[PDB]
RNA sequence: ACAU
DNA sequence: CGATGT
C-alpha cells in the first residue's frame, strides 16, 4: 500500500548464484547505509538475504529501535519467520564460513526476542528496494 | 506461478 | 542464459 518511510532495508549483493556474497542495510528515507557485511566466499542469494534481516533485528534491538525492516525476499522473510534458513547450498570446507554465519544467525533467533515488523518491499509497485546494489 |  | 527458493 504505502511505504513506511520510518524503517530499515536491507538486501543482499552477489558475484554468481551460489557466489561472493555481502549485504548491507539502509535508512528506507535517506538511504544512508547503517551497516556492510564484509564479502563472504561462497553463499546463495537467500542465505544473504537472510543473514541480513537477522543482522538488521539484532542492529535495530541493539539501538532499542522500533522500527521495521524491509525486504525484498519472500524465502528469506519465512527463513526469518521460522527460524529456519531452508538453504540447499552443500555444507562442505569451501561453503563453511557462510553456513557458519546462518547456524549463528538462526541460534540468535532461538535465543533472544523481537517485536521488529519484517515486511515485504513491493518492488513491482515500488521499484528496487533502496538497499539494492545495483548490479541487475 | 511467484519472490529473488 | 545461469542460479536460489516457496
Ligand atoms: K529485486
Ligand atoms: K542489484
Ligand atoms: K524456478
Ligand atoms: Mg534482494
Ligand atoms: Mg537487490
Amino acid at each position: 500500500e504505502e511505504i513506511i518511510w520510518e524503517s530499515l532495508s536491507v538486501d543482499v549483493g552477489s558475484q554468481g548464484n551460489p557466489g561472493i556474497v555481502e549485504y548491507k542495510g539502509v535508512d528506507t528515507k535517506t538511504g544512508e547505509v547503517l551497516f556492510e557485511r564484509e564479502p563472504i566466499p561462497i553463499g546463495t542469494n537467500n542465505m544473504g538475504e537472510f543473514l541480513a534481516i537477522v543482522h538488521g533485528l539484532r542492529y535495530l534491538k541493539e539501538r532499542n529501535s522500533r522500527k521495521p525492516i524491509y525486504s525484498d525476499s519472500q524465502t528469506a522473510i519465512k527463513w526469518v519467520k521460522d527460524k529456519k534458513a531452508k538453504s540447499t547450498l552443500v555444507r562442505n570446507e569451501e561453503t563453511a564460513l557462510i553456513w557458519k554465519l546462518v547456524d549463528e544467525a538462526e541460534e540468535w533467533l532461538n535465543t533472544h526476542t523481537y517485536e521488529t515488523p519484517i515486511l515485504k518491499w513491493q518492488t513491482d509497485k515500488w521499484g528496487e528496494i533502496k538497499a539494492d546494489y545495483g548490479r541487475k
